[PDB]
C-alpha cells in the first residue's frame, strides 16, 4: 500500500511559517501588512467556497484578503475598471480573478487575465509570467499555485525528480500546462496526455511521477498506475461525496506515494497562494 | 525506405507565393512595402552565414532587409538603444537579434530579447509571445520560425497530426520548447526530452513524430527510430554538415525524413519572411 502524502498536515506546517513571517514582518517594518485582493463574476458554488478557504487562510496568517464579487450581469468593461484600479493601487500587493468567470455576457478571459500587472499575478496567469516558466525562467515569475503545491507534494516524498518520467494528464492554463513546465524545468522527461490522447491507459503506465487534472471523477483506473508511482490527484468532483481523477481505492494498491481527495492538493494549492503573496509583499518593500 | 521531405523545394514554393503576395500588396498599397531588420552583436561566422541566407530570401520577396552589426564589445545599454530606435521605427514592420550574442562584456540575453515589442517580434522570442503559443493562445502570437517550419513539413506528410505520439528532444528557448508547444496544440501526444532524460533510446522509440533539436552530431541513432516515424532533424554539425540524427539507418526505418541540409534550413528562413511579411499585413489596418 501507498503512503498518504498528508496535504492537510503538509499546508498547515506552510501556513505556520508564513505566519512567523508575516508577524516578523510587521515587528521588523511597523503598520504594513500583505495585501491580497480576489476578484469574483458571478456566483459559482464551488467558486465562492474556494474563495472562502483562501480568505481564511489568508486570516490566520496575517494576511489583509479582499474579496470582491460582481454580478452575472457584467460586462468585461466594468471588469477592467477593477483590475485597472487594482494594478494602480500601490496598498495591493498581489491579486487574482478567480476562474472560471460566471458572466452572462460575453467576457474575454484571456484580455482580462492579461490586463494584471506581471508583479501582482500571485496566480501566474498573465501569459508574461507563463512565457518565464513555460521557457524554464523559473525566479523571474510566479509560478500557478496548484502546480506549485503539486511540486511541493512530490518533494515530501524524497524521491529525485531529475531523470524520471512524468505523465502530466490534462493541459489546461491554470494546472496541466504550467505543471508539465514545472517538471520539465526540475529535469524529469515529462509527457502531456489531453482528450485526444489514443490508449490514455498505456500512457498512464509509463509514468513514475503522475499528476491528473483532468475533472473527471476516477477516469484513471489502479490497473493504468506504474508499479510504485507517485500519484498525485489535483481531480476534485462532487458525486452521489467528494472523489478526484483517479479510482483512489485500487491506485494505492500499487502508487508509492498517494495523495488523497479532499485533504490532498486542495490545502496545498491554498497555501502556495499565500506563500506567493507573501513574497510579492516583501518584493514590495526591495 | 522513406520519403524525403524537401526543404529547398517546400521553402522555395513558400518564398514564390510569398512574393506574390508582396507583388500584390505593393499593387493595392502604392509604395509600401514590408521592412525586416536583423540586429546582430559580435562577428562569430555561424551568424554572418545565416544572417546573410535571411537577406538574400527577403530580397527574393521583396523584402527590405536592414543588418546592424554591432562590434562584439558593445554594452547591454547599447543593443538596448538600437532595440528602442527599432520598437520606435514606424517604418518597421519586425526584427529580430540573431542569436547567441557575441560579446565580451556579460549581456543579459532575456533583457535585450525582451526589450522587443511584441508587435514586431517575428521570431517568437519575447516571453510575451512565449506564454501566448505555450497555453494555446496561437493566434495571439508570432511562433518561433523553425518550429514554423518543422510544423510545415510535418503536415507534407498529409497524416494528421492529433492522436499521435511526438517526441521532442531538446528544450531550447528557439527550437526544443517552442516545439513542444506546437505539436501540443495541434492535439499530439507530446513527450520532452533533454540531457537528463533516461534511456533516450527508448523514448525516442516512442515517436510517431520525432523532433531533434540536440546540436549533438547524429546522436539519435537510427535503430531507436520507431518504424514508421516521421523525423524532423534540426541540426547543422560541421564535422561537411550532419544532423542530430543518424541519417543513413534513420531513412530505413522512417516513413519520412528530412535531410541535413536542406531540411529545416530553408524552411526557418521562408517562415521567417512569412510572419515578416505578416507583421506588415496587420501594420496597415
Ligand atoms: N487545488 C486543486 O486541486 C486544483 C485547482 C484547480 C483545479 N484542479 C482540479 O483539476 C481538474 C481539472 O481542472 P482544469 O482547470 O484542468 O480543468 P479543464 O480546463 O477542464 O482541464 C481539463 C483537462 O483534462 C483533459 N481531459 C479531459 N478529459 C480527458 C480524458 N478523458 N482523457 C484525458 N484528458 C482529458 C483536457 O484535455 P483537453 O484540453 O483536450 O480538453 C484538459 O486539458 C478539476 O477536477 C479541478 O478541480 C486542481
Ligand atoms: N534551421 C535549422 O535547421 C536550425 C535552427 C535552429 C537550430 N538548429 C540546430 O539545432 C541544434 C540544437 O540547437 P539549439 O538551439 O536547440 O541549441 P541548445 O541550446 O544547445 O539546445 C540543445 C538541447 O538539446 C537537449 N539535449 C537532449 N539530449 C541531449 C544530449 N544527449 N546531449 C546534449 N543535449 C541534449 C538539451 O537539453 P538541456 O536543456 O538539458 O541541455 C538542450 O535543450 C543545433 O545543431 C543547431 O545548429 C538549426
Ligand atoms: N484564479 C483561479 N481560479 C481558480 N478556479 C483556481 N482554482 C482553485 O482555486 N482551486 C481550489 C482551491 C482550493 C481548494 C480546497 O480548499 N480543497 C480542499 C477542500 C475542498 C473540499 N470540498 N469538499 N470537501 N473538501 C481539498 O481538496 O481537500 C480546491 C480547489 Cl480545486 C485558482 O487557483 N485560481
Ligand atoms: N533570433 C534567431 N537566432 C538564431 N540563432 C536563429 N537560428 C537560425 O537562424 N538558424 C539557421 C538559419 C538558417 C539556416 C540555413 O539556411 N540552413 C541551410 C544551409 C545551412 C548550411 N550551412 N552550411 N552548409 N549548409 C540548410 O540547412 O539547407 C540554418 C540555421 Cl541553423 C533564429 O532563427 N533566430
Amino acid at each position: 500500500p501507498a503512503e498518504i502524502l498528508n496535504g492537510k498536515e503538509i499546508s498547515a506546517q506552510i501556513r505556520a511559517r508564513l505566519k512567523n513571517q508575516v508577524t516578523q514582518l510587521k515587528e521588523q517594518v511597523p503598520g504594513f501588512t500583505p495585501r491580497l485582493a480576489i476578484l469574483q463574476v458571478g456566483n459559482r458554488d464551488d467558486s465562492n467556497l474556494y474563495i472562502n478557504v483562501k480568505l481564511k487562510a489568508a486570516e490566520e496568517i496575517g494576511i489583509k484578503a479582499t474579496h470582491i464579487k460582481l454580478p452575472r450581469t457584467t460586462t468585461e468593461s466594468e471588469v477592467m475598471k477593477y483590475i485597472t484600479s487594482l494594478n494602480e493601487d500601490s496598498t495591493v500587493h498581489g491579486f487574482l480573478v478567480q476562474l472560471p468567470l460566471d458572466s452572462e455576457n460575453s467576457i474575454n478571459t484571456e484580455e482580462v487575465i492579461n490586463a494584471i500587472a506581471p508583479e501582482k499575478d500571485v496566480d501566474g496567469l498573465t501569459s508574461i509570467n507563463a512565457g518565464r516558466l513555460a521557457r524554464g525562467d523559473l525566479n523571474d515569475c510566479f509560478i500557478p499555485c496548484t502546480p506549485k503545491g503539486c511540486l511541493e507534494l512530490i518533494k515530501e516524498t524524497g524521491v529525485p525528480i531529475a531523470g524520471r518520467h512524468a505523465v502530466v494528464v490534462g493541459r489546461s492554463k491554470i494546472v496541466g500546462a504550467p505543471m508539465h513546465d514545472l517538471l520539465l524545468w526540475n529535469n524529469a522527461t515529462v509527457t502531456t496526455c489531453h482528450s485526444k490522447t489514443a490508449h490514455l491507459d498505456e500512457e498512464v503506465n509509463k509514468g513514475d511521477i503522475l499528476v491528473v487534472a483532468t475533472g473527471q471523477p476516477e477516469m484513471v483506473k489502479g490497473e493504468w498506475i506504474k508499479p510504485g508511482a507517485i500519484v498525485i490527484d489535483c481531480g476534485i468532483n462532487y458525486v452521489p461525496k467528494v472523489v478526484g481523477d483517479v479510482a483512489y481505492d485500487e491506485a494505492k494498491e500499487r502508487a508509492s506515494f498517494i495523495t488523497p481527495v479532499p485533504g490532498g492538493v486542495g490545502p496545498m494549492t491554498v497555501a502556495m497562494l499565500m506563500q506567493s503573496t507573501v513574497e510579492s509583499a516583501k518584493r514590495f518593500l526591495e
